[PDB]
């Protein structure tokens, strides 16, 4: 994955 | 994985 | 894995 980020 | 960020 | 930065 590229960048899947968690906020 | 690149840039996977968690917060 | 490149920069998967956790916070």
């Amino acid at each position: 994955n590229v960048g899947s980020n968690t906020y």
